[PDB]
């Protein structure tokens, strides 16, 4: 029996016996993702080049912002594109807070590298008028999170209490088809992923861990390396094939490089619901209590056995 | 003035004052690429999952059938077939095509970028068409390039007139020229290779990479990128500059990538863009093949970067 | 503020405070319509012609609607022209709704690329017994929702319910039905008449006179223009958009008409009335006919109120 | 062996051993048709209705005009949209003259009625400077003509000396696939098509002919009636199923309503190449010598036996 994102979300929402807001929020997000996908694949670019005689990152942010506002299900929206949190006007306010990266990896979009949209949804905790503070909740409080990967094909990965589910976008009918149910990551993988160009500035624990991947002390087979440079692409591969992904702090970026609210937490949430792990090295990414919407956070995630191994090394140097 | 792949190819073909075969060959290849793109993006997958109650193989079938039906080819070598395919007499043309229908499909499960690579040669002898016709050095290529099915689909075509990039507009199924006579940066800031092979690296590769991470002159270290799909990594190299490596080692003296449909085409694109592509010992394009599926080591990209690698290579030779 | 079919239906369903079944039913129908549209526009036809080295569209369309409706868990009885008998949903997937539909209206002459469409009518099961064909034998007056999808120059879904008639345009770039016309109302009177005049010889006297009045106005006013696509969804939609009248009447040859009551007449009659229009068999409102056979035919004259009323005047003159 | 419009045209052009201009002209027209089709099917309409926060007839004209000019194959362009003939600038001039209707039937497009693009291509016959006069050639001089129908699906019908060929647009790959080769219309059909709302003003010959279709003299079954209201739709159905199409002259319109250069001649050309007929009642549409680029012309076309029958009636009243 075929299942669609719309059908799947509607059913889960029905079981929750709530107001239906999260359902509308996700439906709206889904529509925005399809619009972003269409623009990313360059539909209509011919008109830009004069067949008849805005930047993608900006368009993507506009699509998400507008669809979420018009869903009547949100009150505070934090985007990687905007310096300040966006406060939804009173007549369209809902009880949810959304932190998102409209188009992850767009910086190197020129090379047609895979790009994506990352999102994390929280239920407003405070009763105060909506403000940026409502987005400062630990990832542990997420009600839903995931991402859309615009790679060889477009896929939406949605994680919630019921687990992780993957939907493939069928461009013929503009429908997200459920192709992988209640996904779980491999206990242990054979791929490590990180920008080794930072080698010179790596912390000792990262240096040793990577060394163990290339020169297994037990003389087992060395791990293969992959690093697309786009978090959504690297994380998704990690989910599908297992292994480990790292974007640790650098000497130059003492608090890591990736952002906690819309890059780390969402992926950490997907990973844990898939039976995986995500740590800053000191604690679970999901337990970090944010003080700034754009603060950075180090992150090491993936197969449990792989992350545990890294933590062992980390502890040795602590 | 907008330009399309069809219009561009037709015009160049007209200037050559030939039979029009290469034009038809490229038109057919273009159509196949759009079909592969459509399937790669998973159009119609809903029917596979029961809404009404392999990609590598499909891609090879699309290229094979379109090329044969173009009446412009006589010998077809594919990464998917053990032996060279000989076009039936009634559909034979003067060209030989070596191609990889869907490069990087091995990891297609993670939705990693994939692509199609191709190299076109003019048959050199009047001998009945055979596998030998595809054993020409890349230096003899008349046209070569690839289609990248990434965030968007792009077709990169290299010929004597240079390198031109066309973006596929899915709304009208038309390849739009967006970058003309492309040239790669003299020097980049990104190195690309599977460092998981570190333990088995050749001494020259180990030192070169060490210089990218720990520049002896204390300059900024290079960033690392390795998609795992040749078309994706090579295209990034072309767009941003830098270097790409899939070298040889004691255990793989000739490398892992294939000369005919992976190395030669990319080497050709690189040189036409003012870049370089070496096996370490000689230019990839000068290697004279003896086997259609033979492997070849390859280091390509910005000239200053490749030259630097060669300096290190020489140091260990 | 943009609105989509999914958002619109979800909201209306929420206001009804029910089980959410009709919402799932409509979502599923929507998905099927997009799939039908894709196939109708011939996506992938290249594969059929050997680009890489097959079932009829009416059959595929029926399969799409049937499968999506069954999988919605919101239906129990499905009537289509395809199957002679009503389809009874298996117990484990039964919902409280009954759906009567025409998977691909006008497919008979589809080779000419004439506009085609999907027509549907949704009823709430009334009986307490086991689902059967009988549950589809309700007068159109009992419809909870009805409409059609027109696969013409563009694809549009017209949905009629108590709240009125709303038109959604399918944006192929994102596979989303965009609301472009809200609470639509048909013009009080139009200037176009639509029917197959090839049946002239067998026309009922009332139809003959009425048409005569459209071509040769009694008060020498401007004669009406004629349009007849041959596809009910196309002709009816034009009638809704431009106003006027559509006829597929009965006669000596066809005493009960040619179009089907359950999945052709009732749905269009429902859309017409919700839009402030009319739909009569000549004797009574189409919506009031109590069916005794799921495939029974019914004569139908619908469109602008003033035009239908005028027809009825002529009809009465011959009665 | 699959064939595409691009492949088909390139091959025919090669056999002509010319400059390649008509090939480029057709390729360019093909691209324009795909762009028009995309817009007609309303791709991107979501952006018009605010998903992120120019009329079709005008856009269509712009697409055809721009693509034809940029083909470097034309010198004079006549469109139903522009009062005066468009003269291609010197640096982009080619030897062909094109008369076209960018979007036929767009007047009633609000009802989603089928619409289409009609075109007729002539070779400039003069040696002087390009002018409106170069478009005043009888249809008999056409080198190529046809139309694109944007109906349930999009199809391009191309007629040339080699015959009539039909190509279906596959939206998945934006390719026109040849599905019907060297098409021939039925000797006799069973459908008549005309706006009977003009009955009161019908010419006596038209009145009698239609009367014969409804009340047959040989007691054969009456013809069925069909009238979409869009010439491309009605003419295509006539081609596919056979029969007859009429848009005759009456009391008020002695010269008919449809335009000779970009509506009548192209369809007349398609019909004759398909073994059909097209008459004004007095002579073959293709033999009319135009004196005004926008002049009207009566037209009766379709299956030969049907047109011949009409002509018999016409002669009876002459
Ligand atoms: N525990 C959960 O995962 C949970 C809790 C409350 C919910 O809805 C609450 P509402 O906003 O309707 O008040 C929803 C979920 C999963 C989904 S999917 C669509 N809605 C929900
Ligand atoms: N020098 C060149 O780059 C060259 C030589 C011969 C050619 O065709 C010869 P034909 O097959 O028509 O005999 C073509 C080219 C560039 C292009 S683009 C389309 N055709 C050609
Ligand atoms: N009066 C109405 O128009 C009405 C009554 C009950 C309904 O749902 C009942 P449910 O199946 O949820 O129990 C719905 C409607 C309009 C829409 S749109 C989606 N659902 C409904
Ligand atoms: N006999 C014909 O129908 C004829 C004559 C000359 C032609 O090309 C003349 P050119 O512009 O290349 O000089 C072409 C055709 C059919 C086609 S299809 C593409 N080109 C042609």
């Amino acid at each position: 029996d075929v299942n669609t994102l719309t059908r799947f979300v509607m059913e889960e929402g029905r079981k929750a016996r709530g107001t239906g807001e999260l359902t509308q929020l996700l439906n709206s997000l889904c529509t925005a993702v399809k619009a972003i996908s269409s623009a990313v694949r360059k539909a209509g670019i011919a008109h830009l080049y004069g067949i008849a005689g805005k930047k993608l990152d900006v368009l993507s942010n506009d699509l998400v912002m507008n669809m979420l506002k018009s869903s009547f299900a949100t009150c505070v929206l934090v985007s990687e594109e905007d310096k300040h949190a966006i406060i939804v006007e009173p007549e369209k306010r809902g009880k949810y807070v959304v932190c998102f990266d409209p188009l992850d990896g767009s910086s190197n979009i020129d090379c047609l590298v895979s790009v994506g949209t990352i999102f994390g949804i929280y239920r407003k905790k405070s009763t105060d008028e909506p403000s940026e503070k409502d987005a400062l909740q630990p990832g542990r409080n997420l009600v839903a999170a995931g991402y859309a990967l615009y790679g060889s094909a477009t896929m939406l990965v949605l994680a919630m209490d019921c687990g992780v589910n993957c939907f493939m976008l069928d461009p013929a009918i503009g429908e997200f088809i459920l192709v992988d149910k209640d996904v779980k990551i491999k206990k242990k993988g054979k791929i490590y992923s990180l920008n080794e160009g930072y080698a010179k500035d790596f912390d000792p624990a990262v240096t040793e861990y990577i060394q163990r991947k290339k020169f297994p002390p037990d003389n087992s087979a060395p791990y293969g390396a992959r690093y697309v440079g786009s978090m959504v692409a690297d994380v998704h591969r990690t989910l599908v094939y297992g292994g480990i992904f790292l974007y640790p702090a650098n000497k130059k970026s003492p608090n890591g490089k990736l952002r906690l609210l819309y890059e780390c937490n969402p992926m950490a949430y997907v990973m844990e619901k898939a039976g995986g792990m995500a740590t800053t090295g000191k604690e679970a990414v999901l337990d970090v209590i944010p003080t700034d919407i754009h603060q950075r956070a180090p992150v090491i995630l993936g197969s449990p056995d792989d992350v545990l191994e890294f933590l062992k090394v980390y502890e040795k140097h602590s």
